[PDB]
């Protein structure tokens, strides 16, 4: 009833790594290693580097779904409010209820579990490009995390599952997720009140 969250590189040592956007207030996207937190613009670009050791198998998938981060809300499906679920706002393959997308992967597929009803999306591994050490996903969040009737100001983690062809676990990482309309200023100041404590 609860996605595990538990690190675990596995065999093909997987991880997250994400660019360094510093907190300018213009900035749309930027990731606080203290915080393991990255503040986003609603339905920008989010940069989400897949970093392995070794090459997994063809066939490997990588899965993002959302949970909530607060224990007492871990059971509640993380889903679009009753706003953004109906504003037509469809790239042609997403649910309108799912608050992850892939942006530019025809590949990207979405699940809605027919059983706990979580929702997920997921894209074929590949091996970087020539001249490149990771890859990257693009993925947008559809909802603020104020949204009223959606996540409703609790704060979420993203769970990014390295899978292999029957959706075992070869790997995971996650991170907490930030929707908000000033993701530096947010930043900032969230890194500035973990000091402070
Ligand atoms: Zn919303």
């Amino acid at each position: 009833s609860v996605p595990s969250q538990k690190t675990y590189q596995g065999s093909y040592g997987f991880r997250l790594g994400f660019l360094h956007s510093g907190t300018a207030k213009s900035v749309t996207c930027t990731y606080s290693p203290a915080l393991n937190k990255l503040f986003c613009q609603l339905a920008k670009t989010c940069p989400v580097q897949l970093w392995v050791d070794s090459t997994p198998p063809p066939g490997t998938r990588v899965r993002a779904m959302a949970i909530y981060k607060q224990s007492q809300h871990m059971t509640e499906v993380v889903r679009r409010c009753p706003h953004h679920e109906r504003c037509s706002d469809s790239d042609g393959l997403a649910p309108p209820q799912h608050l992850i997308r892939v942006e530019g992967n025809l590949r990207a597929e979405y699940l809605d579990d027919r059983n706990t009803f979580r929702h997920s999306v997921v894209v074929p591994h590949e091996p970087p490009e020539v001249g490149s050490d990771c890859t990257t996903i693009h993925y947008n969040y559809m909802c603020y995390s104020s949204c009223m009737g959606g996540m409703n100001r609790r704060p979420i983690l993203t769970i990014i599952t390295l899978e292999d062809s029957s959706g075992n676990l070869l790997g995971r990482d996650s991170f907490e997720v930030r929707v908000c309309a000033c993701p530096g200023r947010d930043r900032r100041t969230e890194e500035e009140n973990l000091r402070k404590k």
